């Protein structure tokens, strides 16, 4: 800029200069590889690899690495990277966004940093929007990476896990943002370590970040899976349950335990023909629904704990007394209550797993992306991913003529007008490209064109290859191309034979999109490196953008002033007005992302623990130790509840506790009055943990030393998986129900955090307990195989911006 | 923790261990300084200083540095830092929060990192809440710092700028958060570089961060100053103006210029007896009000640009047509319009300067703070200042008994009850400390105590020294102390003679504060390193905390259940309920800070430019270059407006532009038709910039070579200062008026950003222009002294949480 205002430019200027100098240091040694041998150059990779093991940094080997790559390309493709492209690669290396105007060769640039970071062999994900480009780039760019002798994988959904694994095994991988995501997702629902496809997230280079990180980032990734019409279980459970009402079927006033174990419950339960007493098949599976249905009656009371309704069952916020917006009870106790109250029980798809692009890409050791349009939301990138946008210079100065948006009083005037411009160019040789924003628009003008006898091609985003074929030639003399939402993104238009002197491309925007960014990408398609072009925008007072800006008063002045008379008008001020209109739209969306993120941050934290513990359970050599850590943490909880806030030491209630452990961790008489008397809550834990240890021991020598190691893993996964999957579905429900009935004054997100954490807290407890219960009591019958908890088929999708 | 949940603890555990090992590496070399000479030890500082110049890092010299400090203390104070205190210092060094429970010696700990970071001589700010502690700490802690031979300053408001400068000159400075802030503030309204007191922000160690960074952070710092009843000026301006209506007083249809320069305007203006034509006295000052009043009539039209009202004048959002919430016109053009419309013109204090504690402390190369209570809002610290809370272990294990909050159905039951507990302890020797939360509470119980014949002391935050004196002994046998909002914070209570066996302190909380954090600080005062104590909280159903949680339903159950009968009750669940009540309160406040911050972030960005340019103008050796950069950027703007979006090249309007420059940059005929013809907007800029250069030159050889260097600085400061101060006041207005009339759907903050940036944009333009105008046209008369723009006295204050 000029004058004062030029200091906002300072943080960019300073960096840009490092990068300029460096690009030069690179061009200096153009000689060092210029004349060399194909195989000598390949040995460079190795030299670097060695040099790295020794202790150097990617930053140290950067210049040379880039020089090598630079040579490698000319050799392979015949293209020798520009000084600007070198600057871009570096930017990328420094973990930033390389704003390199559409057509500066962002693809080739990726190679440099990609190559250099790939050397540690840690892996690099180069990502794009669609499977066409992904496969396209991999193929063309791979030949340089492979020449320098580096493995190159391509991940698509149509690939077996084994195929996927091989793709990820590569020194470098190409894939869609969606594939990456979903993979990470499925990757964490795996039963055995070897089934995961992904390798640790190292570095990701996102081609066209704005699209990925911004647009495709309005909603999250989900994996659903239904329940097998199970209803019949709860019905039967509820029925059965209210039978054995006696204290030969125990309960807790303190812990709220529905202790079935008694022979009344047991024997009369096995009577239900549960293939007798097979605790490991049954108890994990069937005895779960029972223990719920039991509590549902005993512990849960109609209008003190919950509430019955026409909208079904609600929870009552204790101590405030409220209709709990959207919250269900854990592990399907909600269903057991409905059965007990006869209400229709619901069985929808459960959300098995979820993460947001934002929280995903955040997961890498390093991220970087490239695109032409980004400074627009530099505030966002810098904020969320800590990537600063760097506007890389152009190779050749721009000479394209960007024309001021033309305004109209009607859609029909506007549209009808566009058809003429096309005509004029058409009848001169000028190749035209018209950008619509929706299907209808693109076909409306199609009619207007065929009517006027102008031959044309229409792109409406399907098998991008087909369109790409079409679009590449869209820059020839009789080129008349219609693009619905930049349908041929990434593929560049080269100025046709003789078209050079015909003017240039001359693209034409039928309207403006909700983002400058996107209508600016439209602009982008002309002037491909010094090439000439014209860009014309068309708008009308009856446009959605307009009639959403509350622009009626303005509509009236024109009308009242007979302005629809002079019709094609250019008011810098009205264009500025739409500029703000856009900024607002964008602002709203940024707000939407900002929110989506926040609700998930609550999740990511929860995932950190789970995911990690889960993984822990799969590198399961020495598992027992955790299993005991968990039994002990379950046990401690019992003790501390029978010994509340110092409520009279040996005057606690040292005889329910006694009878409990004795009945839920051990099997009747073993723990009694005497055993634990005159001991602090701490003293007691160890005493009995010890007798649990004694018992745990016993089982290793009675049911298989190392089979148990798997018993443990099975139980723990069964536990974790079952609990977790639930809580998540639960958490997805809450996240969109809390937005209902909330005069609480607080921000919902707040409630969410608080309530979310709470349940989580619970689930941990639940898990630890289930684990302890089974490992101590559960009985081995046949094959102790780690078993799947997902019922039936799954579905991996991204919802619609709703 | 135990069980699964223990992985949230991982990011803390990992760091805590580095710190434990290190503290040990330190204790290893206890011998190395153990036996040494007082003066040999002092030479260590030097050794380090040298060692540093050479190239070592504070991190490298840490152990030794700490060892030295550790020795230095025992020698000086006789206190040899605990392994825990060493861990704390490190934490601080790593730029984090050292959560070291109240009484772990946070003061002594500060020395270590303080010392070590001070060595570069870059400076260290150690900060606290009040001037007592600040002076106290400086004095006691200084003796160790000074022993190791390091300069130690103390900043108070009662100190001359020269005193302040000396305090800041020190290797280390102690001061209140408020003083620091205000200083930075005043520091940027300085006319000559040498008047600033502060030195570049290096490292700040905040004692009791939570108080500073959180509580004292709900509102911002302001500096106001009124206007000298000037009204008489605008009145006269408005009157005068509408006289010379002729084109011997020019205007612009394109630039909206109220060009007075003409002899009609000039001569008939000097007629107003403006001591003739003294352009430099008058034009800067008086001719400003004229040029406004002029535009007010010509350019500003009653109901197209603005609107008249009973609430005075409003702007009309162009192109949407709206009542501009809260926005005034720049440089007092708003006043000129009111005068032209006869409305009462307003003269309130203007907000001269502002920053938020958050955006201030953010300004350091490094920040760190210590306190007992912080994990509470670890999310905040980690977020805003990128400081992770580290809970440092206790030296000696805690044996204090924290009792479950006691609940009552009345304030009177609750209060009356508290007076008895006091009685019981009093009549046993137990020293009591009762925490109230407001003045009234503390005196209510005072009566209840004097009535019951129990002698007591009441603290209600005044001359903290006086209270500190009182409070230190508040731990003796007949100690009965009443603290309004922890009135004796920082000063620690030592267990009196024989009190050891009497139980301990036994503090008693009359109610709970809006933050656990604060009622937890109350708890903190007992058990000072293994010392015993009891902590009792008291609450009632008729408490504000309660009746803000919408806890009426709950009030009723008790009542309906005859619960006010059994009266003193402990429901873990109701205490949990208040826990949430607090979390909510806190959550609301965090939300309040989060917002305050955001509105200021818009500001900080603007400050970055201004502040920087201002400073630039004061290291004013080679200024001209900027002055031309600015004239040129003003000029470019004119050209580009007379040559709009390619609107027919030599068919622009090359003859108004011509006559303009010729009249606003130059003085009549010099620039004409021919001069600029057949030239691109770019070609023209240089042509004429050159003739401006020719003219600029002339003045250096006609009115003083280097006097001009000061002319330049004077003009530029006059400009900057005048414009800026305004815009800021303006910006403070907007920030609290935009919250009115806003159905716009967008979030206000958004509008604020957009509108804020806009005006800023304007002011830059305004500045550049004023500068150019004067430097080229303005005439030297007498003393060209940099002159103050602040009118009359100033006022530096922090508003109340409103
Ligand atoms: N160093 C180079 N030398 C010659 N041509 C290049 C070079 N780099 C890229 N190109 C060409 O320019 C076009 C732009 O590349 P592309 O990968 O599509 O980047 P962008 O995303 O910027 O349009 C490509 O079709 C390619 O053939
Ligand atoms: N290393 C030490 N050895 C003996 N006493 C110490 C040591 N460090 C601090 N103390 C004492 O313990 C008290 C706590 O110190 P203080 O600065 O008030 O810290 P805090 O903020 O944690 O209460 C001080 O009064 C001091 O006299
Ligand atoms: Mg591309
Ligand atoms: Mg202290």
């Amino acid at each position: 800029m000029l004058g004062i205002l030029n200091k906002m430019f300072d943080p960019t200027k300073r960096t840009l200069n490092r990068y300029e100098k460096i690009a030069n240091d690179i061009d200096a040694i153009r000689g060092d590889y210029e004349n060399l041998s194909d195989d000598a150059l390949k040995h460079k990779t190795i030299e670097f690899k060695e040099r790295l093991e020794k202790g150097a940094t990617t930053d140290d080997l950067l210049v040379e690495a880039f020089a090598v790559v630079r040579e490698a390309s000319r050799r392979v493709t015949g293209m020798f990277p520009f000084k600007v492209q070198l600057m871009g690669g570096v930017a990328l290396h420094d973990g930033n966004i390389a704003e390199m105007k559409t057509g500066e060769g962002k693809t080739l640039t990726s190679t440099l940093p990609v190559y250099l970071n790939a050397l540690t062999g840690k892996g690099v994900h180069v990502v794009t929007v669609n499977e066409y480009l992904a496969s396209r780039d991999a193929e063309q760019m791979g030949k340089i990476f492979e020449f320098l002798g580096l493995t190159v994988g391509l991940n698509l959904n149509s690939m077996s896990k084994d195929e996927k694994r091989e793709a990820y095994a590569a020194d470098i991988t190409y894939s869609t943002n969606n594939e990456l995501g979903f993979d990470y997702l499925r990757d964490n629902m795996v039963l055995y370590k070897e089934q995961m496809v992904q390798r640790p997230l190292h570095f990701a280079v996102i081609d066209e970040v704005d699209s990925i990180l911004i647009d495709e980032a309005r909603t999250p990734l989900i994996i659903s899976g239904q329940a097998a019409k199970s209803t019949k279980l709860y019905v039967q459970a509820n029925a059965f349950v209210r039978t054995l009402k006696a204290e030969k079927d125990y309960t807790y006033d303190i812990k709220t335990k529905a202790v079935q174990l008694t022979e009344e419950g047991m024997t009369k339960a096995e009577k239900a023909f549960g293939i007798d007493n097979l605790f490991d098949v049954k108890h994990v599976a069937l005895n779960h629904h029972i223990n719920q249905a039991l509590k549902a009656h005993v512990a849960m009371q109609k209008d003190v704990d919950y509430v019955v309704e026409d909208g079904q069952v609600v929870i009552v916020d204790s101590f405030t007394g409220r209709l709990m917006k959207g919250r269900r009870y854990s592990e399907g106790l909600h269903q057991a209550i409905e059965a007990k109250e006869g209400l229709e029980i619901q069985n929808e798809s459960m959300t098995l797993a979820t993460i947001t692009f934002q929280n995903y890409f955040r997961m890498y050791e390093k991220l970087a992306g490239m695109t032409g349009t980004a400074k627009t939301e530099e505030e966002e990138f810098r904020n969320i991913y800590n990537m600063q946008v760097v506007t890389i210079p152009t190779n050749r100065p721009v000479v394209r003529d960007d024309r001021p948006d033309l305004i109209y009083r009607t859609m029909e005037g506007k549209f009808k007008a566009v058809a003429e411009d096309v005509a004029q160019r058409y009848m001169t040789g000028q190749p035209v490209l018209v950008g619509t924003v929706a299907v209808e628009t693109s076909e409306l003008i199609s009619k207007l064109l065929k009517n006027k006898g102008i031959p044309h091609q229409v792109l409406n985003a399907k098998n991008h290859e087909r369109e790409a074929q079409i679009i590449e030639e869209a820059g020839q003399k009789g080129a008349v191309t219609i693009a619905t939402n930049m349908a041929g993104r990434g593929t560049d238009i080269k100025l046709g034979e003789g078209v050079k002197e015909l003017g240039g491309l001359a693209v034409v925007g039928t309207e403006r999109h909700e983002s400058r960014r996107i209508d600016n990408q439209l602009r982008g398609r002309s002037g491909r490196q010094g090439d000439p072009g014209i860009t014309q925008f068309y708008l009308s007072m009856e446009d959605e953008l307009m009639r959403r800006f509350g622009a009626e008063r303005t509509m009236a002045m024109l009308d009242r002033f007979g302005m629809d008379d002079s019709t094609p008008i250019q008011s810098k001020m009205v264009s500025r007005a739409v500029e703000s209109s856009q900024k607002r739209v964008e602002g709203n969306n940024f707000d939407s992302r900002k929110q989506l993120l926040q609700y998930d941050d609550v999740l990511r934290q929860q995932r950190e623990v789970i995911y990690k513990q889960r993984f822990e359970v799969i590198d399961s050599e020495n598992l027992r130790e955790i299993v005991e850590n968990m039994i002990k943490s379950s046990l401690e909880r019992a003790i501390a509840a029978y010994t509340p806030r110092e409520e009279l030491p040996e005057e606690w209630k040292l005889d329910g506790l006694v009878d409990l452990i004795n009945t839920t961790y051990l099997d009747e008489g073993a723990l009694e009055k005497s055993d634990i008397f005159g001991k602090e809550p701490d003293e007691m834990l160890e005493l009995i943990m010890d007798r649990i240890i004694t018992k745990y021991n016993e089982k290793e020598e009675q049911f298989g030393k190392e089979q148990m190691r798997e018993f443990e893993k099975v139980i723990v996964l069964r536990a974790v998986d079952s609990k977790w999957m639930d809580h998540i579905d639960a958490m997805d429900q809450l996240r969109q129900g809390i937005h209902l009935r909330a005069y609480a004054q607080t921000n919902p997100l707040r409630e969410y955090q608080m309530e979310g954490f709470a349940m989580f807290e619970h689930m941990i407890e639940s898990i630890e307990d289930e684990v302890a219960k089974f490992v101590m009591k559960a009985e081995i019958e046949n094959n102790l195989e780690r078993e799947e908890v997902v019922q039936g088929q799954t579905t991996a999708h991204q919802p619609q911006e709703g």
